[PDB]
């Protein structure tokens, strides 16, 4: 229903702020274009998803629950690698 890409940098996501329908499927095209490792970690949305340097990770959600969730990268959240997801 919905394509969005997510740039994982050294250390932010860009955007940072996602917003997903609910009830409806929307595929995220994680691309980290950082030298490092990063995560896209979303446990409240069932999510957790580690994408090594220079690749991608492409994954398909459908959420049931309205509300605002915390996007963090595990690796780098301490240094402000954080989001957060919007479902509605
Ligand atoms: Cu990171």
């Amino acid at each position: 229903a919905k394509v969005i890409e997510v740039e994982l940098n050294d250390d932010y996501f860009n955007p940072n702020v996602i917003t997903i329908p609910i009830n409806e499927s929307t595929t995220l095209l994680l691309k980290n274009k950082g030298k490092s490792e990063h995560t896209f970690t979303i446990k409240k949305l069932g999510i957790d998803v580690v994408v090594e340097s220079g690749k991608e990770k492409n994954i398909t959600v459908k959420p049931k629950s309205a509300g605002t969730y915390e996007l963090i990268c595990r690796y780098h959240l301490l240094k402000g690698m954080e989001g957060k997801v919007i479902v509605k």
